């Protein structure tokens, strides 16, 4: 069920042609696949030795174990971006390299600047009543400090009826209480792997983190 050779380069590269649309996925395809799938579908021969196989991301993995992206990467040099439909034809033709996953990034919005967020940022949630267990959470840069702190409520099955608040160590460095939630990830200055401790209050109305 796999068309012709002028389809997909015409699907395919038409797909490369769509606007950025905020919350839409777009996918990374490794620069060699790309060339050897190129070189395949100009060839004109279906029955061509040049056939690209699975679609091989391994290039573009720091690590085969967590898949996390290696750093850096060049958008036109490492790597072509494909909007979801146009990767879901090109996985349902050639299939994955093994036990490879998917590279989904999303398109997000910056002020003055729409892109697809290659890199977004991974942050170590940690309850301040709770230490034992700790979230590595993925979030957007665009994305606010209040909600980080509704993703960290509702994966810690914090109730509603409760109010809970962020503390963090910077760079300069300095243990901080985030106390304007209506910034992004961007304004706050987080870097990625950055420890975010989230607390509740208590029913008294005091904070364990003020208990004197």
């Amino acid at each position: 069920a796999m068309p012709d050779l002028d389809q997909q380069w015409r699907q395919i590269g038409n797909g490369r042609e769509r606007p950025l649309r905020a919350g839409e996925s777009w996918f990374l395809v490794e620069k060699h696949w790309y060339k050897q799938w190129e070189a395949y579908v100009k060839g004109g021969d279906q029955d061509a030795s040049t056939f690209p196989g699975s679609i091989n991301n391994s290039g573009l993995f720091e690590d085969q174990i967590s898949w996390h992206l290696r750093e850096r990467l060049v958008e036109g040099d490492d790597y072509v971006l494909l909007p979801a439909p146009a990767w879901n034809y090109l996985v349902s033709w050639y299939g994955l390299k093994d036990d490879q996953p998917p590279i989904e990034r999303k398109v997000i919005e910056l002020p003055g600047i729409r892109k697809v967020e290659v890199y977004p940022i991974e942050l170590l949630l940690v309850q301040h009543s709770d230490m034992e267990t700790a979230l590595t959470i993925q979030f957007s840069y665009s994305d606010s400090v209040d909600l980080v702190l509704q993703t960290a409520r509702e994966q810690f099955l914090v109730e509603p009826q409760e109010d809970t608040r962020l503390w963090t160590k910077n760079s300069e460095g300095s243990l901080d209480r985030l106390c304007n939630t209506q910034i992004t990830l961007l304004d706050a200055c987080l870097e990625t792997g950055q420890l975010v401790i989230m607390e509740t209050r208590n029913k008294d109305g005091t904070w364990p983190s003020a208990q004197l």
